RNA sequence: GGAGCGUUACGUCCGAAAGUCGCAUUGCACUCCGCGACACGGCUCUUUAAAAACAAAAGGA
RNA sequence: GGAGCGUUACGUCCGAAAGUCGCAUUGCACUCCGCGACACGGCUCUUUAAAAACAAAAGGA
């Protein structure tokens, strides 16, 4: 709700393999800082989900309201701040 | 409906003939029922396949209607009827 | 009753009726084959023919031996009646 | 003035590769032109009228113009295609006699 | 990274083995010495192609200059090629 | 309602063919041919037979 | 038993389990983990992976 290191995004295409989906996320989100690591689980619970974990805020930021809506494997991403920390970064 | 005209409107004819064979082919089975006026043929994309009798009196055209109708022409069966109006007429024949 | 003149074809009756023709027109050639040249295997499954066919061997020998090897073989769960065929079949009578 | 071509659904095509089988040769160019719409068909010929040419006739006189103007020169079994609009029918049942 | 060959996706899967390598040498053969053309229509190779180039310098214009290249309504995706092994893994 | 249209499944050929479930049948042929039954969206036209498009959620090889 | 063989339905292509369909699921973690399906006669060899052949009563498009 609240800035944060780390970007949740969801309503992404559950059709896409583990990998790939790092992948083609970093492409898109590497311009906006450095990305520490971006988190994917097909979990039931977890899946359509991504966290990108940037290493400064204004990062996440910056990619979190220009990426807004970006289609990305024919849906719109929807991105919100994390609403906890993630591990990496509050250790 | 289709009121008794003079003019018959004659199709299913076949439209390699000639305009001018055509009409002079016509003007010979058509032309024991009265004295023909004229004979409009075209092959325009909307006259080919078709005609127009025009007799002097609408007896002879009423007449040759049911005489001919069906008749084996150039080896098509022959389809008549009255003309609509001196109009489609003239909207035929561009 | 049967037909016992030898003859270049065999009479199969006591045939599967619902196998398809060209399987057994084809099992039937899998089945014989190893007896001589096989010039015609003849299926049909009309009213009077279903059941039923005729295999033509150029030799009357092979015709003996498979008619005698074959009698009885359990096919498509119905053994096989062989006897000969009464008349010649065309491809013969030819030649 | 100088007059504009006139258009045509068909477009003629030359300076292709004669060493193509004719069947060949129409598959491949099915490959680069239903892009610009639907093909009603492709025309080759063996005789020498059509010694490295063919019509691809298309349903839509857009699709020809797109296909001249997209494709003019395109390298084409390492030969730059030729295209033009066709010019009537009975000019491509000439050559295809 | 640079290399020998080329591996092309997004090809329309619904033309024939013998038509598409036929069709893809129209194509492709401006920029070299083709030689070899892989397709299959497996599982793991349909929609896909490997074409080989005798020297590396065709296969890299090939790749700038061929993509997204329209070809049976599909604009091609021109990767390099992986290894040699990767690819013999790919047929079978 | 009735006719005409057989375009369409991977994508061809059929849909007056075929396959399938019944019922009959133990039968000697060389060209076929027992009986019964079991699909199809739509578009035209209006007792006529034409016109021109068209479906795999509907049948068979 | 186990490997290798993908030839076959009209008759072409396919017949990948670190995979593929189908159904659910819009879900805030720092983590294995929703549910449900994935047919097939036969050949050949015997922990080798070669070699020639081969079925629609068995799965797809
Ligand atoms: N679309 C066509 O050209 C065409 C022609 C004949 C039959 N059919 C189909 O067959 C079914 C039975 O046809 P009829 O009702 O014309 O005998 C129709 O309901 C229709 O679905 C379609
Ligand atoms: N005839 C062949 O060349 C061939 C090859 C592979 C599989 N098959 C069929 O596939 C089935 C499964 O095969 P596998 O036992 O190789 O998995 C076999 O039982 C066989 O029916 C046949
Ligand atoms: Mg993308
Ligand atoms: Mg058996
Ligand atoms: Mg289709
Ligand atoms: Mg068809
Ligand atoms: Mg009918
Ligand atoms: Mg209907
Ligand atoms: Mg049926
Ligand atoms: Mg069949
Ligand atoms: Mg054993
Ligand atoms: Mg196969
Ligand atoms: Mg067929
Ligand atoms: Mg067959
Ligand atoms: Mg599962
Ligand atoms: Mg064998
Ligand atoms: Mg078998
Ligand atoms: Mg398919």
């Amino acid at each position: 709700t609240r800035p944060n290191h780390t970007i949740y995004i969801n309503n992404l295409n559950e059709k896409i393999k583990k990998d790939e989906l790092k992948k083609s996320l970093h492409a898109i989100f590497s311009r906006f800082g450095q990305i520490l690591d971006i988190l994917v689980s097909r979990s039931l619970k977890m899946r359509g989900q991504a966290f990108v974990i940037f290493k400064e805020v204004s990062s996440a930021t910056n990619a979190l309201r220009s990426m807004q809506g970006f289609p990305f494997y024919d849906k719109p991403m929807r991105i919100q701040y994390a609403k906890t920390d993630s591990d990496i970064i509050a250790k």
